[PDB]
């Protein structure tokens, strides 16, 4: 089975909407997802679909840009670090559970040099 997908909602958790948060949705994630190497990474790997069984047992930090993008949408988060440690954690789950060079690590990859570069240009803060 798959485990819960991570949390996108939770009343209790302050958050906040930031200049910063504003463009970790409108430039960051907008434009990963439209690429045409998103599609593994739109939504939670589903082990049992895939068969991966042994996916949850060697990654215990799941994560993947549908829950990035709820939580965006959603104003879930507080600040950009911890969004951005979102995609960071994605992309190493996908280089640590993978073999190198596998078609997956090289979409990984594609994405990630694109995070990187609009990381490098997040703006400051308001
Ligand atoms: C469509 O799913 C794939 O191509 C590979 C799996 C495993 C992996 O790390 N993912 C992000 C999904």
């Amino acid at each position: 089975s798959n485990p819960p997908p991570p949390e996108t909602s939770n009343p209790n958790k302050p958050k906040r909407q930031t200049n910063q948060l504003q463009y970790l949705l409108r430039v960051v994630l907008k434009t990963l997802w439209k690429h045409q190497f998103a599609w593994p990474f739109q939504q939670p790997v589903d082990a049992v679909k895939l068969n991966l069984p042994d996916y949850y047992k060697i990654i215990k930090t799941p994560m993947d840009m549908g829950t990035i993008k709820k939580r965006l949408e959603n104003n879930y988060y507080w600040n950009a670090q911890e969004c951005i440690q979102d995609f960071n954690t994605m992309f190493t789950n996908c280089y640590i559970y993978n073999k190198p060079g596998d078609d997956i690590v090289l979409m990984a990859e594609a994405l990630e040099k694109l995070f990187l570069q609009k990381i490098n240009e997040l703006p400051t803060e308001e």
